[PDB]
């Protein structure tokens, strides 16, 4: 047939071709109503018009390839040119070229991802692909991710013109270090200049009980007078747990390894961690005491920290 290529979205009056010269048709053989226009085997609006004065085919209306052909790779208008004296029918095909007049667009602007802190590196997360109503090179080609030490993208060709996008955990997460990672995902087409679309991804690091309680010091040394009354404050122990909520909540207790006698002599407060004197003290009975104290989590798997209190009884009278 006769074939022309017209880029979409040209303003009316743009020249397509010289039809009369191409088909060897004298202008006298052309008249009103001599141009028929078809799309997909059905008649269509006057996207094109033929000038009877110079035999030129030109753009008569806005031609939007996206509306016409959507995602189909080829966009073709079928024309019939009708001549008389003698009667002749010439078929013309007009290809509508795609331009990069659309940007890549994600279905949503904001995405939220929940990842447990225990999740090990090399884990992979589904992320939704962007869409670009253009075709070929003008459609989505590459993705890039905002700078992150923890996450990277994997982009793989899948079919003819679509790709698989995967979010990959490259480095371990630590909620105590950072609880929320802000990521921007950018989709880019292959048009020149390239057009972009972005989506925000918020990565929330869920807490695991991966920290055990810890005292400021391993060992405490205290001098206690033997005549110290019961309820006397021996020492205030401070333990801390950086985990979240129940996982960082501590209860103080004396270790089971402590002797029965010491439990009678000494007591510790479960919440505050104040070690106090319970029973009367005798330097003759004992020169020293060794109290083992532990602090425990309220997490699903309770975690513990330990320290030793060394009590020096001071002789009186
Ligand atoms: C525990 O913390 C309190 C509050 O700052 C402080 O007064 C006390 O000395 C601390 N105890 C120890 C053993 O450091
Ligand atoms: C759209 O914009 C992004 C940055 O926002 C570019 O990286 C891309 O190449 C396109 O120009
Ligand atoms: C992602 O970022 C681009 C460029 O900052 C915005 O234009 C877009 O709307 C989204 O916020
Ligand atoms: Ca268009
Ligand atoms: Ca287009
Ligand atoms: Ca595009
Ligand atoms: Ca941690
Ligand atoms: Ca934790
Ligand atoms: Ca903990």
């Amino acid at each position: 047939q006769l074939r022309y290529s017209v880029p979409e979205e040209q303003s009316p009056g743009a020249l397509v071709g010289n039809v009369a010269r191409a088909l060897g048709l004298e202008l006298r053989r052309l008249g009103p109503g001599c141009l028929r226009i078809n799309h997909l085997g059905a008649p269509s609006p006057r996207y094109l018009e033929l000038d009877l004065t110079n035999g030129a085919l030109f753009v008569n209306e806005r031609i939007d390839r996206e509306a016409l052909c959507e995602q189909r790779p080829r966009c073709l208008l079928s024309l019939e040119v009708l001549a008389h004296n003698p009667v002749a029918v010439s078929a013309i095909e007009v290809e509508i070229l795609d331009i990069n007049d659309n940007s890549p667009r994600f279905p949503r602007p904001d995405y939220q991802l929940q990842v447990s802190e225990s999740v090990a590196p090399g884990a992979r997360f589904h992320i939704e692909s962007a869409q670009d109503p253009d075709v070929g090179a003008n459609s989505v080609q590459t993705y890039e991710l905002s700078p992150s030490e923890h996450f990277e993208l994997d982009l793989k060709p899948l079919q003819e013109n679509s790709k698989v996008l995967e979010l990959v955990l490259r480095k371990g997460l630590d909620r105590e270090q950072t609880a929320l990672h802000y990521l921007v995902l950018t989709a880019v087409d292959g048009g020149i200049p390239a057009r972009s679309g972005t989506a925000q991804i918020a990565v929330r690091v869920l807490d695991t009980n991966d920290n055990s309680p810890a005292f400021d010091q391993s060992t405490y040394r205290v001098q206690l007078r033997e005549d110290a009354p019961p309820g006397t404050l021996v020492v205030k122990l401070n333990a801390s747990d950086p985990d979240e909520g129940s996982n960082g909540e501590l209860r103080y207790s004396l270790s089971s390894y402590t002797s029965d006698r010491e439990r009678q002599l000494f007591s510790i407060d479960v919440t505050t961690g104040e070690v106090r004197v319970s029973g009367t003290l005798d330097y003759e009975e004992s020169s020293s005491y060794q109290i083992y104290v532990q602090a425990t989590d309220r997490g699903p798997v309770p975690m513990a920290g330990h320290c030793k209190v060394l009590v020096d009884i001071i002789d009186v009278n």
